[PDB]
């Protein structure tokens, strides 16, 4: 679990969005596994606007942060789950690092701010949904 709170927006994994997220929907994209809902309170986070390919992510299944080198946002095949059919997920960045089901939503940060959130994983891999191209989050 986990979310980004920036301005009057809450960014979550689309597959973990709540009834309240859908009732206050701003934007969603199943191909990216992202959903953004509106909030009444001002957020605590800021978003990176950069091309960093290294950073640090929070891994809830270890209660720890780990450093990672990750690929540029791209279209990657993701196997069927209870949440989605087999498909290509876009704007996804892969890295070597621990992740399990439950780790989705953990934040990836570089020196410039929030880069994205955990969205997929596998046998020693962790994948992140990028948010750096969503310029409207800042206004
Ligand atoms: C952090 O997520 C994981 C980590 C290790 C393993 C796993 S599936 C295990 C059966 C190999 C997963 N789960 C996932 O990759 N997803 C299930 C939830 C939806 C995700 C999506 N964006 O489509 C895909
Ligand atoms: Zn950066």
């Amino acid at each position: 679990s986990g979310a980004i709170y920036v301005g009057n927006y809450r960014v979550v994994n689309r597959h973990l969005a709540t009834h309240n997220d859908w009732a206050n929907l701003v934007w969603e994209d199943s191909s990216r596994d992202l959903l953004v809902s509106s909030t009444t309170a001002q957020g605590c986070d800021t978003i990176a606007r950069c091309d960093c390919q290294t950073g640090v992510y929070y891994c809830s299944s270890r209660r720890k942060h780990y450093p990672v080198s990750f690929s540029k946002p791209s279209l990657i095949f993701v196997e069927a789950s209870e949440y989605y059919p087999a498909r290509y997920q876009s704007h996804l960045m892969l890295a070597v690092g621990h992740s399990e089901p439950g780790d989705c939503g953990g934040i990836l940060r570089c020196q410039h701010g929030v880069v994205g959130i955990v969205s997929t994983g596998g046998n020693g891999l962790v994948g992140f949904a990028d948010v750096r191209d969503l310029l409207w989050l800042d206004e």
